[PDB]
């Protein structure tokens, strides 16, 4: 069948994910001082559990950010060395999209805003929506912008949307005026597990990477 | 095929990335700039190198890694690389110092035996380390590293004698560090690590069993 390994050390959080089928066995943490001191073990503890071996993985999916620019890297060079380890393709995930399709697993959210507090007052921005074939669209509209280009972008929107990241609880004052009906999404960071999904979808399409170009996004 | 101590060594701690195999007595090795912590091109001079020796990951007898002391980032950049390329061949690890490093290849290039390193680390400091290797080519003063201020680096040369060759980005950091020093100087010949001076300094270590398990892969902290 089909086998993905998905990590993620983009941001606060830290998480493995193996799709097997249809079987996910995940684990979910948030990193210590030591960033990705945890992401070996958890690989380790996922792969004797799930009885999986390396040899058996069809593609490594990784975090690709926006997040952490320390923490990102991290996480990937751990899956390049899993990859070219076993010559397997890689798949990097938007850590914004995976946040969406979070909501979406929590609820049922289809219209996410993803919001990541950034460096200075900047913040990681997304508009993601779902179609009925469940894919996420909007993947155009990542961005880095301050709060003030947030409440503009906002205000050229309609109908209700959930809101995710660490953005939105930095700045609860985000919301304001908007002139948009929003709720909480229930995703304050991305979960490996979440990438899964979207991974798979773009392992059928085509959308991979060798691992010499696996890199972090550049918004 | 034929047995013999294989290690493979990747280094990503400073601005540079390379990568050197030790296999049956030879040292085939790459070395490359990688700004920015742009380091992916430690995997395809990994791939370049395992094929033309003919090594398979699951011939290697050992994984040698950079521990550091250097940038935040890029030590843990390697030692990830390392642990992800360990896993799946069950590869023990071998932590080596970044300065230790440097000194290695001071003697490799001028046969240097007393080594001043010093890394600018940046926000004012530098890593520091006296090391002098010994008969056996062992290399002494470990236990002298240290992340200290320019001024207790002139104090503490102070206190050495001798002839010394400086090595690493401390040096041009803070081009006075030198003048006043009561020690004769001579430039090592190396401002930035390479692995295959990583090399000699891991089969020493796998031949003392000094590895451990690839979850217990870490960066030195000074
Ligand atoms: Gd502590
Ligand atoms: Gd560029
Ligand atoms: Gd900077
Ligand atoms: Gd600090
Ligand atoms: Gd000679
Ligand atoms: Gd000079």
């Amino acid at each position: 069948g089909l086998r993905i390994l998905a990590i993620d050390t983009a941001t606060e959080a830290c998480s493995v994910a193996l799709w097997n089928d249809g079987t996910v066995n995940a684990h979910f943490e948030l990193c210590p001082r030591e960033h990705t001191q945890r992401i070996l073990p958890m690989v380790q503890d996922i792969l004797t559990t799930s009885g999986t071996s390396l040899t058996d993985i069809n593609a490594l999916a990784y975090g690709r950010g926006p997040g952490s620019f320390t923490g990102v890297r991290i996480g990937i060079g751990i899956a390049q060395g899993l990859a070219l380890g076993a010559e397997l393709p890689m798949i990097g995930v938007s850590t914004l999209m995976t946040m969406a399709q979070g909501a979406w697993r929590k609820n049922g959210a289809t219209r996410v805003l993803a919001a990541i507090d950034a460096r200075m007052g900047e913040v990681y921005w997304a508009e993601y929506q779902r179609d009925e074939n469940g894919i996420w669209h909007g993947e155009e509209t990542e961005a880095v912008l301050k709060p003030e280009i947030v409440h503009e972008r906002m205000q050229q929107l309609s109908g209700e949307w959930v809101t995710v990241g660490t953005g939105w609880q930095a700045w609860p004052d985000l919301g304001k005026e908007s002139g948009l009906v929003l709720r909480d999404g229930e995703v304050l960071l991305p979960a490996a597990e979440d990438m899964l999904p979207i991974a798979c979808q773009m392992f059928a399409e085509g959308k991979t990477v060798a691992v010499e170009h696996a890199e972090p996004v550049y918004l």
